[PDB]
RNA sequence: UUUUGUUGGUUUCUAGGACCAUCGUAAUGAUUAAUAGGGACGGUCGGGGGCAUCAGUAUUCAAUUGUCAGAGGUGAAAUU
């Protein structure tokens, strides 16, 4: 009965993606970003933004023909954060407000064995 | 060297060297084995070293793959 999807939520410091997809992977549905909703360079990973993104999202699938969705969430991962961003939560919770049905979530951020060389240099980023 | 008369011997008796035998004598002869040290032995321990392979990968470029407005970046903010 319940037509799924992979949600994908690209939650980085300084933007945010929902990126709905089907099982596979391959073939998509919407990938609108936080960017995307709120021409302010500054409001990208901004709450608002992204939830105007996931709803946009929701509409999108609804038009095609899904019911539920697979939560997945990335942080920027590997040489950067590893914490999911301010606006992966907010983005959430539009999905979820939306009604578009959930099941399975997860955090899928690229968590490496030891990688190669961050960010800064030795003395790091000295504001 | 001392007497055989005194020189040149030769061999003694002998008394002092020195050197291999064999007989005896004696309680016949190696201090400890340092909570020093070395070394053997024993089971172990270890991200100790060298050489050899395996993973995570992770990033990047590229390949094929999909989807049409921005994504990067921000320190508050921008460029890019
Ligand atoms: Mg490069």
């Amino acid at each position: 009965s319940q037509v799924f999807g992979v949600a994908r939520i690209f939650a980085s410091f300084n933007d945010t993606f929902v990126h709905v997809t089907d099982l596979s992977g391959r073939e998509t549905i919407a990938r609108v970003t936080g960017g995307m909703k709120v021409k302010a360079d500054r409001d990208e990973s901004s709450p608002y933004a992204a939830m105007l993104a996931a709803q946009d999202v929701a509409a999108k699938c609804k038009e095609v023909g899904i019911t539920a969705v697979h939560i997945k969430i990335r942080a920027t991962g590997g040489t950067r954060s590893k914490t999911p961003g301010p606006g992966g939560q907010a983005a959430l919770r539009a999905l979820a407000r939306s009604g578009l049905r959930i099941g399975r979530i997860e955090d899928v951020t690229p968590v490496p064995s030891d990688s190669t060389r961050k960010k800064g240099g030795r003395r790091g980023r000295r504001l």
